[PDB]
């Protein structure tokens, strides 16, 4: 009775806490603390001074985070450590967690949560009132917003690239032609794998010279054309396989069926579609659903089903041939062709 | 070895998510929603438009919080119900997680979060930078600022209150002060208990109204007087028992003995003061220090330890008597006498 | 005859250009290639970059380790890769080759073996001659070079360590003390083992605060006196157990006993020495007696037979009992008493 | 996994004490150790005695050396003896390998590898930086050093001499211009299979003795006129046939392109210039990338393919008429015109 809503108050309570606790380790990461400690334990006065921290203020930070698990507490001589928690926060371009932590320490990303309520109003991004400018605007014109955002999608993209290029057979393509493919790790995956065929990667201007820098250091440049432009104007006519991974749920219907519709008209009767993406299914896991969250913040985005994508397509002149399974998680390819 | 890795992945990516949830919890209580669940079920739809939400993005929050145990989602006809944790977010003033809920929803509370880092830097408040004002001003000049505030810390105090009544010996004291008691329910718990007692109030002038009526409700009208204003001006010579409640952890140690050096000048030889609020011991909670770290960003301030306090005390012409126990939280009551 | 002497003028010039290869290994290790190889094949010109080397060189350089089997030249797109031989060059402070490979990087260790010619004519240092200062001095005066000797040492003597508390039994012994210990790892090894033993660590001044740091961080530092020193000056009066390990074989003849016979003064009758050490021979593997050959050129020493060290160990008033197996290496422990 | 990582690691030590190897080597020939054993085995007492060594030492290097092949260790008696290896060191102004040896030992020729990394961010020689001096300026006003250089050199040379003048016909010329020819042995070779011939040779003023003195010796002096100077300078005009071996690779880019100016100048129109040079073709050789890298390190040279060479001889107004095989080896002659 009163225990059992003593406790009820309790883990609300620390669903509150929770907050700040993400927020001790956006400042852990911005600080640079845990690349501080790999050789070894340190003393809050030696990570404050190597760091510029208020001395009092990072100790106090220190035994917060190590009593959640983040960092170890020696108890003595004012030594804290590295543990299995905060090592996952070494900065690694290869890492999810470790780049969107640090994604998530800019306080333009923690303005837009600051108006949710906004979003929930709307259903639109609330990184606009919160920021005073778009997502994608930001992130075109701020040369470090845009590294801590394409770094964050670029780690999650490695993982998945793997998966892609293992669970479906290209082997009967020619061509094929990443729509939005970010910093070109899933199109160096696939031409990796699948040494005859020959790729080009559409992005934003800034976005595909990134995608240049890294297709070439991997040795594919003559393999993989760049084209800076943009998927609302242009998708390069005639290829045999199209892939567009998770770029349409960022985009609310109306813009979603203005890219499929364009992705459409630049298919050849043979050409396939591979739409990979976050599908919501009966029971989604509470991950799957905080990334939709998110999506709805930044750019007011959100995650579809199956049948809701079918819908869209539908009005584009396309139909869903088959999805497959792609590694853990929610991730599918849904393979489409023309109607 | 890399299992170990993935669950280390995992934990530190739920705590990064656990931001969101606590957003997600200060919007569904800043639109109302639990309150409006109690009478049976409600769809997504009735409770969009009730709030003025849009229907198909708070259905996405209700769906996020049902799936991290915050409401039930009946899975049928849209409908949502409350359950034992969202029943604690409830409107009630004496419910200290609703009101704290409340408090937090507002973008000023999350906006100083926004610059821990600043706080990190520097050992002051990240509220004055991110909001232009200080905690203080901010709750002098907004009504709804100053209402949220009033309420959160109201809440708190009703369950003090009567621990504190009841775990210290009052009797034989004719006059009490308490300084800085926010709507008076410490003063009017201890009023009751002793009859013999007269009070008096000292808060600024919006909240000491509220004593007035919290006290004037009660019948204790003619019992205590209500001195708005600045303590540092009212603080009355020659009373029994001083009081001060969750006051002194707002304030930077040279600001508590100023504040402590005022005290002592008012106090009789034979008085006593009652320093009441959170003491860090050797085995704190995870909770505990997280309310230091609020501290931190909302007003510059910090718990203490007793030693801690017993050296302010002693730049203060004040010795400590006893500590009391007082509920089971980290609250103790510190009862100290003049040099 | 003719083809016999082609095969043997061969094999001799391998041997000579075998210098070059070494030399080439030592800079891919200092511009840090192999840790820019982890993630999968890169081009000469991406490498190049990263490194802030030369393009055109470091394709050379790549180009010649892969003819040796040295990382993998692709063959194509100018991509080389990491392979068995220069994965084990990635920096591990607990990989004896790659530390090692990084201090002989370093121009002064490849300085001293420029006048090996003088070594061999005088029984002498050659390290001195070539680099205008002696070995002990440089890494006195050079934290840098310390750093990089550090590293190299470390990586093997923290399993040595382990080795020596499990070989030795010093349950009997109330104090130890570690002469020349390094950065303490021994001395925190036999600590951890032996709770009831109290130490000191003598070590030159600005190692012996290298030694502080490290048995600090171990909790230690309650139970171990930190000793900067020299142990030509001063060897601490009256201990149970004296440990010098991979100390002797840095002095000659005469050096080794004004060392020892500095320790046999300050021995009780009942005190022990162990000399923990390489005891080699008539008939050592080649790397040991390279290694011997390096102890010459950096600092003038030698390894030596337990039979050599009797000799001198006689010479200085002391008297070996027997000896003991520790590392399944050429490192054996030599208990030691006063004659 | 183990067992590899374990061999990997052993494979890389022993490639990094390769060097020492050399070194000893070095040693041994400087000391002039293999000609004291020509006439049966001797004791490193008596070798250390013959060469000015200090005795145990030089045992110590000796048994060494005996470990890894070089010299035989007859394991009693403290003998050692001559065998395949140590023969092919024997002092021999026609052996490549012994005079390299020897040119090898210098301080300066070790000190210019010290600063291999130099080079490698450069991409200039690094013996400039080392030795505070160029080679060629070195050779220049060093006459021991000059020795050392034109012996390694006149070796490779002799080898070289008859293999061109059996491999091209000279019939059809009158006269002919070795231009930077060494000590003429190429020259000689050339003269004594076409009688009709006459001969220029254009070298440095003290090699251009050291010629005059081989060609004298071989009957040749009235068939050679002996011409010191600079080829970035003076180029005798109007000779049939031009040769330059083993001098272009000693030069960068422009400083071959200069070279190759004043040649074509020289040239008449229906002159050849032949180019004798190591050739980088597919897949060279370890030992032709070794020489490669050296050509860096001592001149600021680099091997070529026969590609890079009509790049360089196309800027310069000249052309490849055709490439000959030229003994066994990378080295090849191409015949060049006038474009
Ligand atoms: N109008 C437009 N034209 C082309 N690309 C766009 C675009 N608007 C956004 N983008 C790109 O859409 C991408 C979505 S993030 C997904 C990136 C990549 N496909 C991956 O899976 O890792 C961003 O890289 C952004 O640069
Ligand atoms: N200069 C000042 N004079 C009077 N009151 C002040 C003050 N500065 C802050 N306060 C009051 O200090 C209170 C801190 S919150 C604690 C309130 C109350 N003692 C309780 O335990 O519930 C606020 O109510 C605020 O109004
Ligand atoms: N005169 C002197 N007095 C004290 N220590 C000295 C010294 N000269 C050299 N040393 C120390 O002798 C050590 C040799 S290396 C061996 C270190 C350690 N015992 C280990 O086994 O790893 C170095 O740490 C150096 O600092
Ligand atoms: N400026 C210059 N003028 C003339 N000769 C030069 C020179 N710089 C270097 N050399 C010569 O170029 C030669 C390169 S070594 C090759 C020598 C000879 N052709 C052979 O094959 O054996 C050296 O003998 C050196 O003396
Ligand atoms: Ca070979
Ligand atoms: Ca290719
Ligand atoms: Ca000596
Ligand atoms: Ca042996």
């Amino acid at each position: 009775g009163t225990a059992a809503r003593a406790a009820a108050e309790e883990t609300v309570n620390d669903i509150l806490q929770g907050a700040w606790k993400a927020r001790a380790i956006h400042v852990a990461v911005e600080l640079g603390v845990p690349e501080l400690l790999q050789e070894g334990p340190r003393t809050a006065t030696a990570l404050a001074e190597a760091t510029g921290a208020h001395e009092q203020t990072l100790r106090r930070l220190l035994r917060l985070l190590a009593t959640v698990g983040v960092f170890d507490d020696l108890g003595h001589d004012d030594l804290f450590a590295q543990n299995a928690l905060s090592a996952v926060l070494l900065p690694d371009p290869a890492s999810p967690v470790a780049t969107d932590a640090r994604f998530q320490a800019a306080p333009w990303h923690w303005r837009a949560w600051e108006q949710l309520t906004h979003s929930v109003r709307t259903g639109e991004a609330s990184f606009d009132v919160a920021n005073g400018t778009s997502f994608w605007q930001l992130t075109h014109e701020d040369p470090k917003a845009r590294e801590l955002f394409n770094r964050a999608m670029g780690s999650v993209s490695l993982t998945e690239a793997g998966q892609v290029a293992a669970a479906y057979d290209f082997s009967g393509a020619a061509t094929a032609v990443d729509i939005g493919g970010g910093r070109g790790s899933l199109m160096a995956a696939v031409l990796d794998a699948f040494p005859g065929l020959r790729g080009t990667l559409l992005e934003r201007p800034p976005v595909a010279e990134e995608a240049r820098e890294l297709l070439t250091g991997r040795g594919l440049a003559d393999r993989c054309e760049i084209l800076p432009g943009d998927f609302f104007e242009t998708i390069p006519d005639g290829a045999d396989v199209y892939l567009i991974k998770h770029v349409l749920h960022d985009w609310d219907d109306d813009d979603v069926v203005r890219i499929l519709r364009r992705i459409a008209t630049a298919m050849k009767p043979d050409s396939r579609l591979l739409v990979i993406d976050n599908l919501i299914d009966e029971r989604p896991a509470a991950s799957t659903l905080f990334v939709d969250l998110l999506l709805l913040v930044l750019v007011g985005g959100a995650e579809r089903s199956e049948s809701e994508f079918a819908a869209l397509l539908e009005k584009s002149g396309l139909r869903v041939e088959r999805s497959l399974p792609c590694g853990a998680g929610p991730v599918r390819i849904v393979e489409i062709r023309r109607a």
